């Protein structure tokens, strides 16, 4: 599958935050064989008027292995059958984001669609006034209620500028279009450790992110 699998990814993510438009595209590759992403986006709407961290982490398990093989995304992909994807995130100020995705792929090049709304984050808030600085490591715990179905759910933090932690919870739900593989489906759950990076401007970002699954 070594042909098969990601090595490049483009992503149109767009939407609004607190009811006001937001879009970015733009071109990123990836390493199947050991997580890694990076991708780079670019505004099309002009300034962005809140944190671009608050796109993090949605900014591709498609480039996630598995300990002793391809995850049910790389697997998804290769066999063409595919998944969708949906994440909730709710913070500790009462604000929500949603994020649906969809994914097309031509060879090993992916195509993503993100489609953003954020809601009830306070004006004052770390991300209304850009106060966002940095985001904490992650472990994600992902099971498989039935054949064609992943919820993971995990806890994130990011740090802002005068030190203080910004909270949030989020859970992620799978949806694939045809049967997982048994052995994903017995050797539940599975955890992944991530850790994301971002530096940015008001109108272009380049992120990186490193994932690392395991049982024990
Ligand atoms: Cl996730």
């Amino acid at each position: 599958n070594m042909a098969s699998l990601p090595a490049t990814h483009e992503l149109h993510i767009f939407g609004s935050i607190n009811g006001v438009d937001f879009d970015m595209v733009g071109q990123g590759t990836g390493n199947p064989n050991d997580g890694y992403e990076e991708l780079n986006l670019k505004s099309t709407k002009g300034d962005l008027q809140f944190s671009p961290w608050i796109l993090v982490p949605h900014i591709f398990h498609q480039y996630l292995p598995y300990p002793d093989g391809m995850s049910p995304f790389q697997a998804a992909m290769v066999d063409g059958s595919g998944y969708q994807v949906h994440r909730t995130m709710q913070f500790e100020d009462g604000a929500s984001l949603t994020v649906n995705y969809r994914y097309t792929y031509e060879g090993s090049h992916i195509k993503g669609e993100a489609q953003v709304k954020g809601t009830g984050f306070p004006a004052d808030g770390p991300v209304m006034t850009n106060s966002l600085t940095a985001a904490d490591w992650c472990r994600s715990k992902k099971t498989y209620p039935n054949d064609k179905t992943i919820i993971s759910t995990f806890k994130w933090s990011y740090t802002t500028g005068n030190g203080k932690r910004y909270r949030s919870t989020a859970r992620t739900t799978y949806t694939f279009a045809k049967p997982m593989a048994a052995n994903y489906l017995k050797n539940q759950p599975m955890y992944v450790f991530r850790k994301t990076e971002l530096k940015h401007s008001k109108t272009e970002l380049n992120f990186k992110e490193w994932q690392k699954a395991f049982t024990d």
